[PDB]
């Protein structure tokens, strides 16, 4: 999926922080041009990206997509959140592709990771590289 000039941090960064617009059509337009494919549901957290990177600071916890892994952290706290479902397909013109949009206040399950050590920026170490869960 993820294209190649991006980190697993940017591309969370891309996926799940910086929706380009409040309209989901329009937002997911970013991510399905860049994966070549409509995405068939996307969450984008309404908080800051250093929000998330603090939350790679709570405590590690098991992620529930994956029993093995211990990487994942709970926010603590809800957040602002909008779940974008694909509602017109187009995979001939990803352009096309509409999508609905779900507001909610929700916690989230992010994995973190070391950076990159070529390509991420020194100041944060440790970055999302995950969106696991929204409960
Ligand atoms: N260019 C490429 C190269 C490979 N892939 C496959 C791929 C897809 N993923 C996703 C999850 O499998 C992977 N992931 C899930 N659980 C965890 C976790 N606990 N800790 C670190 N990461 C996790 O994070 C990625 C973001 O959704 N990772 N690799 C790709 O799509 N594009």
């Amino acid at each position: 999926m993820k294209p190649p000039q991006f980190t697993w941090a940017q591309w969370f960064e891309t996926q799940h922080i910086n929706m380009t617009s409040q309209q989901c059509t329009n937002a997911m337009q970013v991510i399905n041009n860049y994966q070549r494919r409509c995405k068939n549901q996307n969450t984008f957290l309404l908080t800051t990206f250093a929000n998330v990177v603090n939350v790679c600071g709570n405590p590690n916890m098991t992620c529930p997509s994956n029993k093995t892994r211990k990487n994942c952290h709970h926010s603590g706290s809800q957040v602002p959140l909008i779940h974008c479902n694909l509602t017109t397909p187009s995979p001939q013109n990803i352009s096309n592709c509409r999508y609905a949009q779900t507001p909610a206040n929700m916690f989230y399950i992010v994995a973190c990771d070391n950076r990159d050590q070529r390509r991420d920026p020194p100041q944060y170490p440790v970055v999302p590289v995950h969106l696991d869960r929204i409960i």
